[PDB]
């Protein structure tokens, strides 16, 4: 099973709610995804409560460590959870992580008793630093948020998996089911996605597709695939 | 649902038995795959009968139209089915189709009342010729049999899907779950595979992975994925 912090999860698909068009369709999509853990940018909380899904407060849009830390502290007080998806962004065109401010925020939040899940790049040194800092997982992006471009650098994901001692979550840029299966085949422990489902023409169908895709890639990873060969 | 010939199938995963190491593991893998249709090279038939799976006799190893036609006629008489997976191979290094002899065999077998499912290349003119001949599906290879290389030419698969009026089955070269999901995302109606499961370290786990992968890619195809964009 997937173990992060003090929790064991039956599903390796972590949903985000970014892009959600309306609560009734989001409800159907969350049920179809089978998720147990859903990120919410600090109606929606009530919905997660009614569905039995654990909220994961996220510091989306934070531009500095100070801003992220303060956002997380307000959420912990209001929502009674010490889990946080830590997002510190340098740029609005790219929604690219600010690595310097990310590590500073993670240090502060780990020292303050949070279970920290950081949105990070595919840099393997930065992933080892976030793990050494005390993050409960590391979540390298596949491609920038909302682009649907899939896993741009499978080799760096494999490098992060090789050097990790906490779960590795592929966390941004998924566009379709084969991308999520590939993440698991590369050795990720989980996939976090939002746009591919919330902006699909049929979000509940795409959520069911991603639940199946994460299962498919995890089973294929475990089952020992055949080698590639040049001749038949 | 998937309709081929006079049949409607609840599963879009078609299993092959090539590479099977022993009948007891093959049984567990066929159950886990959820398949309704399994190819058998002309014990094993009894197993398909006990599982409720429809056999698809195949002319594997045939090197000429005459050899394939004769093999199919013997199978129809012995097995009481007019369905056939038509395979005519030019080369043992490549197991590459012989297009000339394939079309000749398909003409003869369609004229003799068979439901013909041809193993073909990714040539879009040859796929239109096999459909015009009267084949009940066309089954373009992803990569050569048993290589595990996946879908070598997604653009030609998309060309075949665009110009087809019978189901398109991706039929060879699958290596892992994301390959089968991709086939469905490109618009194939079904996936046929054998080696990726029968030669996996854990064939029943890999069969469950492929059932999930085919479901995942079909739902993603139907659900209207997000466009790719350069900036977040
Ligand atoms: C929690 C995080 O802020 C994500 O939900 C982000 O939206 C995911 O990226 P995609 O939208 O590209 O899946
Ligand atoms: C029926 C046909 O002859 C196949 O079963 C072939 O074995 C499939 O190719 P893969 O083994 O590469 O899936």
């Amino acid at each position: 099973k997937l173990v992060i912090g003090d929790r064991s999860f039956a599903s390796r698909l972590i949903m985000g709610t970014g892009g959600a068009t309306n609560l009734a369709v989001l409800e159907q999509a969350l049920i179809a995804s089978g998720t147990e853990l859903t990120t919410v940018a600090i109606g929606l909380l009530d919905l997660l409560n009614r569905l039995g899904i654990t909220p994961l407060p996220n510091t989306a849009g934070s531009r500095s460590a100070a801003e992220a830390v303060l956002t997380a502290q307000l959420a912990r007080e209001a929502l009674n959870t010490n889990w946080v998806k830590l997002e510190v962004i340098a740029d609005e065109r790219t929604l690219w992580p600010d690595a310097v401010e990310l590590v500073r925020a993670a240090e502060q939040l780990v020292d303050d008793g949070f279970v920290v899940l950081p949105y990070t790049t595919d840099d393997p040194v930065l992933a080892r630093r976030l793990e050494d800092t005390g993050c409960a997982a590391v979540m390298p992006l596949g491609s920038p948020i909302g682009t649907g471009l899939g896993i741009a650098n499978p080799h760096n994901i494999e490098m992060i998996v090789a050097g990790a001692r906490v779960p590795v979550v592929l966390d941004a840029g998924i566009g379709t089911a084969s991308d999520a299966a590939l993440a698991m085949e590369l050795g990720c422990d989980a996939v976090l996605l939002a746009s591919a489902v919330t902006r699909a023409a049929d979000p509940p169908a795409m959520a069911a597709a991603m639940a199946a895709a994460v299962t498919a890639g995890y089973l294929a990873r475990c089952a020992g695939r055949i080698p590639k060969r040049f001749w038949a």
